[PDB]
């Protein structure tokens, strides 16, 4: 075919920069994006009131947690909303976000729709005036973006039409951001509801992701300025089969080898519906693995680094220390685990052992 | 592959129905929408003020033209505006399109925007929350929606993936309308700019049709329930030779039958730079072409249903007669034409042989 | 894209002419051309021994049965061995077949292979020097030649790479033959095993359809030189509900109207099971169905219009007559069944209500 | 989509173990299948018989150099003749490749044909029958075979169906082999010839190697056993842009990071006109270039192991010695510099900088 490059050596070297920051040795991305429909769902788990300083108090007892959080988080997804927020101290979350050393994105997408035709299949729409948007926010401060896609595996689905077009659209999202100086973030999730095994999710992943790369290389988009997020691969909730850690994270850095080229930055992490210990443990045999993993392979955790902080701030100001406690174990563990150094050998469950699973619903 | 049905038999129904009525023998559509600032444009030309009552009048003054316009225009399409406006009677504008027997569009299209790593190539947006408004159009008396795409024959153009990207959205928007009980007008619009000669235009018409088609089918649209609405296969506006009509019927009909399928319940044609007489010249050889045409083959014009009528008004009020003569004129002219019974010998011009041929610029 | 034509003015035109005398009103293709050992199975049912007289002798008495048996055939797809092999009046049979006005084709397919990774779908092979084959079969008095692919419906079948993979290799074969002046006529058989139901093998016939389609417009293919040659749309031979006739015709003229362009010739039907009252009557409605049928709805019959004739022939050359009047009441039937004016009631069964549904086994 | 394994882990084993040792540490293959018409063009250049002795004797000459080529060559393509020769020792070939410890392939492709449609691309043939062609080699000592495929740098070129097809027809023959327990080596070679730069031939090998990738996956292959076998990213052979061997590895190199999976056991290089010297060059850039290279990074020599050797023979059976010389001399050379370990620097040229670009004509 025939090149009209769709971006300048100049645009391939700051793309390629903010994605390997975010994916440094040691650290990971906190993903603070709930909408507000979906932090409001987790505030009344402590019986709190869903509401505009509640929800900056929350994130702002997220973002300002001490020093030895630094060196663990390579990035923040924030919500809109948070993004234009200010801390007590006046200065503003993307400012806190840089200052303690992290990259500030911003969540772009705005929900799944159902695709017609389908057993219940959706893709996921944001595009309309989306550069305008990564025009902003950028000017604001975000530098990476996310954005969501949601398989399922069922008797006839992921649907050929389904993969294609989550396919695509991930693709349409990728370039635009790369044209306003931002990384993409790519989230293809298969979802672990249902009761299939280990090895079904592995033909999944792999059927997908290879559908994802098609579709980035048709659409031009430079890989190096990307990062994947994808589902680890894991038999399904329902399921009866009982499978070890090695063999997870063995089906996973696989399906990954056989689908991921090695141009792209880092692969981070969905939890998704493992509890803190659940996912860093298998975070950390994926880093233990013996096979070749020539990418960063690090978490990008949302209720897996906020259950147990939710837990224990319960709303109450008063508890503003423990709850941050509670955060900084958590992101303790996972730049461990991104490093394959984490023990867990003692050290203590509670809420961190809690299942944070729930129905893949739809909207 | 696996069935969990789009549409149901009432839903097939209803929009076999009205696809039947906007093209039935005779008529066609008027293509009444040109946003804001293409209409503003137009009102330059007759040196008159781009505002609301003006575009209201104007407007007014093509919907309520006498009943011998009414066998001939099957529907009105409509941008949004222009939809929630009401005639001097103070009935509103679907009221009064649907008593003189015509079918109320609305186009749901927001506009192109540039595919990077193209030369110079668009995609089309309007899907964020599509849905939303076409079932609000409905309720509003819309039963068919209209999105626009564009494709360029260029040296290196239009791409592959130019032509994947412009039938996938073509196929995105189908089905949300097919959902919303909307019939979908299709247009794949190859741009006459350039200097390719008819031969390339027929090459490009088919490789964009098959592509729309394939797209459709994967898309589930009920196709039935559907109309195209394509270029007319002519050289390039810069173009050395000249071609006959007969030639120009010839390549358009081939193309259309090497591609569009006999389900499909009519294609209605855009005038595309065509003058007033250059567009009905161009659609009755069409329907004088001997060969079998399993479709209706009909017009969706709106600067030849316009230009006369539009240079006759100049804005005064006292001209109002004048002007429908002429857009009467010509949906005479072109309901003869969709029939192959238009015979111009003799029958006047002006502005009707004057060339409405514009930058396609971009946005 | 870009242009460096497939075939010439001339090309083009020779066949479109051979395409059209095949299907011309009335007329049908007898398909004579069973391999020897699916021939060899057919022999044994009237205990004959399976030898190259009594091949030769059986296909001479299809051949060379009277004319009332002309108008009726347009085409003889032959078996490589019988192109090279004389009637007694020691004229080789594609000179029988010219002088009593009908067009000889050839079978150039090597059967079936299976696709790895697969539920037991298979491809099918013959490409390798086809060209070379084209050449000489055309010299020798071939005009079309025939390729076969078999998709079958199952839990997980026919999969995504079944359609893809079949629909390619047709379009490679049509390509190369369309180089030698051959026309070849495309089937891609849905088989009738299983206990589906009208309406799946619909959505199937639909997919599969649309897919070969868009590849023979990737591929290039001069379809106005092509015939499709599809299963009839009919459940599957252990359904339970029991459909009508004119339930199949729909289900067929449907699927066809969705998918085939009005540019193919014709379409020639295979029998796929059905006795031969069973499939003319299936002929029959389908050419009453109201819908409007833009290309040749006619037959092309290999068990079909042989069952009767091979129980009467019996292997004793003195029932040479009885047979031919077999062969000829069901070439008479199918010709008045291509144009609707099949009239069975009253007009004699035996053999003909007999079922001649096979294992679809593979090889 | 849904898993009927293609390959049990007996299978997968085998065949991952066959493809390690080719490209084990300092490993690489020579390339010796020249069909008889080619290598009869290479036997004219030293005034020799192009006969089936000398045949046997040139090839005895490559195979039957001393021990100091053993660790130098993990395996060997002979042409099928050669497979069924022996040394003079009465040693068939075979015998005499797997005793100085290599892996014996074959050659099962039959040449390229035309793609019709095309400004003169290609497709290649030998599928039919291929599997039974797989299993008898298999049986006689070959465990791994070769098929090439040659995509061309042109103004319209490789199309879109060119890419296409190629890559298909490369899955299709990876599985036929897969099952019989070979290992396809897959050449996708994009033809030097032309004026295209350094960057051009980059981004086609990049649409291309992205095609094979997402065929590959859509046919099931299992990619751990199989090796990729490309064409280095170099400018055309009528470039004016003179680049550096740094330039060249980081071209290349970063092509194969975009596109290649982790899985892949080992790319081997195909020489495509360099020189003996020019080739060793540039395979030991590669493996000096800083970039994280998560598979072997080989040498795939045929010209290249073999012009000096072939220069020095000159037919004379009183050559021998110097010949061997030769070729030792060049896979010493190679071994080195597949592990980046290889210095010029002094160490003699002749018939090692001549160019060994030929016209590519087609067949
Ligand atoms: O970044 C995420 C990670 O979650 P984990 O599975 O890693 O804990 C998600 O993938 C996002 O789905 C998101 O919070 C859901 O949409 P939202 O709730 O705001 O309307
Ligand atoms: O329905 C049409 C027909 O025009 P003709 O080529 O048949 O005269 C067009 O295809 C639309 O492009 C439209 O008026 C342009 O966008 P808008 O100007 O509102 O922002
Ligand atoms: O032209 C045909 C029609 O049969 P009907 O279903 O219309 O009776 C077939 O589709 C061919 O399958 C063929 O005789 C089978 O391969 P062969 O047996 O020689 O090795
Ligand atoms: O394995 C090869 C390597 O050559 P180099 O470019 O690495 O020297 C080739 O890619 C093959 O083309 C082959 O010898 C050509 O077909 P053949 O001549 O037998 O009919």
């Amino acid at each position: 075919p025939y090149q009209y490059p769709a971006l300048t050596p100049e645009q391939k070297k700051e793309l390629s920069d903010i994605a390997h920051r975010i994916v440094a040795p040691g650290k990971g991305i906190l993903a603070a994006d709930e909408s507000t429909g979906s932090i409001a769902k987790r505030l009344q788990s402590i019986g709190t009131e869903n509401t505009e300083e509640n929800r900056r108090f929350y994130r702002q007892l997220l973002l300002t947690a001490d020093d030895r959080v630094n060196p663990c988080i390579g990035g923040v997804i924030l919500f809109h909303e948070t993004l234009y927020q200010k801390a007590d101290d006046g200065r503003p979350f993307p400012q806190v976000i840089k200052s303690k050393g992290g990259v500030v994105g911003i969540k772009v997408d705005k929900g799944v729709v159902p695709l017609a035709g389908t057993n219940g299949e959706t893709t996921t729409q944001g595009l309309d005036g989306l550069s305008e948007r990564c025009a902003q926010y950028k000017k604001d401060g975000a530098d990476f973006a996310k954005w969501r896609c949601v398989l399922k595996i069922g008797e006839h689905t992921p649907s050929a039409l389904a993969i294609m077009e989550n396919a695509n659209v991930l693709a349409r999202y990728a370039s635009i951001c790369q044209q306003n100086g931002i990384v993409p973030i790519v989230e293809p999730e298969i979802l672990p509801d249902g009761d299939h095994d280990l090895k079904r999710c592995q033909y999944v992943t792999e059927k997908v992701l290879a559908a994802v790369y098609k579709a980035l290389s048709d659409h031009h988009i430079y890989l190096e300025g990307t990062l994947l997020k994808p589902n680890m691969v894991t038999p399904g909730h329902a399921c009866t089969q009982k499978f070890s850690h090695e063999e997870i994270a063995m089906a996973t850095v696989t399906a990954l080898r056989r689908t991921v080229p090695p141009a792209v930055t880092g692969i981070t992490f969905l939890s998704g519906g493992q509890s803190e210990e659940e996912a860093s443990i298998n975070l950390n045999a994926i880093n233990k693995c013996p096979l070749l993993k020539p990418w960063a392979l690090t978490f990008s955790y949302g209720r897996a680094l906020q259950a147990s902080a939710l837990k224990a701030w319960g709303g109450k100001k008063e508890n503003l220390k423990a709850a941050q406690e509670e955060y900084v174990k958590r992101a303790l563990a996972n730049s461990l685990a991104c490093q394959g150094k984490y023990t867990p050998s003692g050290q203590a469950g509670a809420a961190a052992s809690e299942s944070l699973f729930v129905s893949n619903h739809a909207y």
